[PDB]
């Protein structure tokens, strides 16, 4: 009397933001977003659902979670059973390889569509996952990604952005060093952010069919300090970066100046990424090695999309 099932899901790095929620309860975003899956961090999930369980477990790195580190697994599985009619307990094994929060839930999604028996369509998983986390429905996918924002829990999911392999001419180097609600509520900036995302998008899409890096790398460059700027006119206002991140972005500058192309992104922390292409990836490593030691330089390519495994 047990099911089990397991996955493999790969996180993913926003190009064009996704920043704030249309619906809470279904995760429905205000805008469509498109990220980049990675190849060097993911998540492996395994979960059991067995009528002799007592209770949701769930064991992270060989670590036993509490009840606060359980919270979104536990909505998740809860989700997932009612709507497969099913009444057993589960145990989640899960192992990150190294954002993760979002490789995490992704995995989890396949591992109970596994599982279950659900027989999900890779748009259908998207959707799933989604339940758990917005940037999980883009790691159901490899390479370049939109999450489409849709107006229902039908119609908002992610696809695969073909881009004619340009994805693996590309790479990512990691600079290691409520916000969302409350800037969709009160920032008096938040309609700007709306009112550009669209525009963004269009120049991404454009870019990737002429594999036109300079370009890609303006246009997510300013999206993502466009989101940052919100958090500023928020109430009360805040933001994610620390003194680091503002070093590495102006480093980042320099080496643009330096004519090395490259762009920086940050999402809701202060670590800093930056696209920058494998042709001049080694020229990048080596310039921001003058500054940083190559050990805080974590560096990643392309990655798939999910994959599926029987226990």
């Amino acid at each position: 009397a047990m099911l089990s099932g397991k996955a493999r899901a790969h996180t993913n790095i926003a190009l064009i933001k996704y920043w704030g929620k249309a619906n809470e309860e279904y995760i429905l975003p205000m805008n469509s977003s498109l990220s980049l899956t990675l190849d060097a961090f993911y998540t492996e999930t395994t979960v059991t659902f067995d009528a002799h369980y007592s209770e949701d477990v769930f064991i992270l790195n060989g670590i036993l979670q509490n009840e606060k580190q359980t919270k979104k697994v536990k909505e998740f599985l809860n989700l997932v059973r009612q709507q497969a009619d099913c009444t057993w307990f589960a145990k989640v094994e899960s192992q990150n390889f190294v954002a993760s929060s979002a490789s995490g839930l992704a995995a989890l999604a396949g591992a109970c569509n596994v599982a279950l028996g659900l027989n999900l369509s890779a748009k259908d998983l998207s959707r799933l996952a989604r339940r758990g986390s917005g940037s999980a429905c883009r790691s159901i996918f490899g390479g370049f990604a939109q999450w489409n924002k849709g107006h229902s829990d039908e119609t908002s999911f992610a696809e695969n952005i073909p881009a004619n392999n340009w994805e693996n001419e590309l790479a990512m180097l990691f600079i290691l060093i409520d916000g969302m609600k409350r800037t969709v509520e009160t920032s008096s900036f938040y309609q700007g952010w709306l009112d550009n995302v669209e525009k963004d998008l269009s120049q991404v899409h454009e870019a990737i069919k002429t594999k036109d890096f300079p370009r890609l790398g303006e246009i997510i460059e300013a999206n993502g300090l466009r989101m940052h700027g919100t958090t500023l006119g928020a109430v009360p206002p805040f933001t994610y970066w620390s003194p680091g991140s503002l070093q590495a972005m102006a480093l980042v500058r320099q080496a643009r100046a330096k004519g090395i192309p490259c762009y920086f992104t940050m999402d809701a922390g202060p670590n800093v990424k930056v696209l920058v292409e494998k042709k001049n990836l080694e020229a990048l490593k080596t310039f921001l090695s003058e500054h940083f030691s190559k050990e805080q330089l974590v560096p990643a390519f392309a990655g798939p999309g999910i994959e599926l495994f029987e226990t």
